[PDB]
């Protein structure tokens, strides 16, 4: 009598966006 | 009978933090 | 009675890229 398991569920939402990158490299001298 | 089926599953997991971003803009001359 | 709720979905894809780091530091004089 107990049915079987329901389908699988959905697949996850997608990752949160990554950290801002690192500064850019300093100048070149004045 | 046997029972009906059971409901869909819970979503996944959401996916991992993406990478850091590039390297900002160069800087100016000092 | 109803089966048990089914197998959780598969994991997320993974995130973006950050956006570009600040702007770098000014030069040396």
């Amino acid at each position: 009598p107990p049915g079987p398991p329901g389908p699988p569920g959905r697949a996850g939402e997608p990752g949160l966006q990554g950290p801002a990158g690192p500064p850019g490299p300093p100048g070149p001298p004045g």
